[PDB]
């Protein structure tokens, strides 16, 4: 679920998601466009190509069990179909917060038309 | 570019293309993700494929010529690349006209959080 990628998000980069990323750059929220703006907007590239692989669940609003035992998150469960988006989330957080550093405020609320025509391939 | 296209739906359709259809179902606009919503928003959906296959130029910000020439854009000059893209619009705006009568007013601002996950092949 969207509000469990949330809450990993807020808990790996302190910021609120909602505010922060649901709209940065060209593939971060929605669905994508172009090519990804900077490596922050990346991790949501690839996390679109992630959600793209699950087939026989939704990733967007079943909800998976997952643990932060040991400031990690930890994916768990029998299904791997739910599995799979979970470790999806869990690497998008995580490169969430490897890139932090690089995070650029103007890319936050980024307009869609400015995306480049060409997007990039998975 | 796409004030052209704005010009050519306006036309076809008699309909402000900014109000009814920039932010139509899944596809229309810039971006577009899912499952169609409907007839109208597969002509979006194709109109973003057409785009994808224009490699020499700007879809989205060059301008082409053509001529309204017997109530029927008429895709003109010697580019083209620029003339490929006329043809992506003008398919388009000939598509919004065909399928006006399963216009749902339902789906003009649709949230994409409700498109869904798994976005159809080009
Ligand atoms: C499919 C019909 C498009 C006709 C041209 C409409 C021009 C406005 O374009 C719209 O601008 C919005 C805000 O800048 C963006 O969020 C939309 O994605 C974009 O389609």
């Amino acid at each position: 679920h969207l509000l469990q990628f949330r809450k990993m998000i807020k808990k790996m980069t302190g910021k609120e998601p909602v505010v922060s990323y649901a709209f940065y750059g060209c593939y971060c929220g929605s669905g994508g466009r172009g090519k990804p703006k900077n490596a922050t907007d990346r991790c949501c590239f690839v996390h679109d190509c992630c959600y793209e692989k699950v087939t026989g669940c939704d990733p967007k609003w079943d909800d998976y069990t997952y643990s932060w035992k040991n400031g990690t998150i930890v994916c768990g469960g029998d299904d791997p179909c739910k599995k799979e988006v979970c470790e999806c989330d869990k690497a998008a957080a995580i490169c969430f917060r490897d890139n932090l550093k690089t995070y650029k405020k103007r890319y936050m609320a980024y307009p869609d038309i400015l995306c480049s025509s060409k997007s990039e391939k998975c």
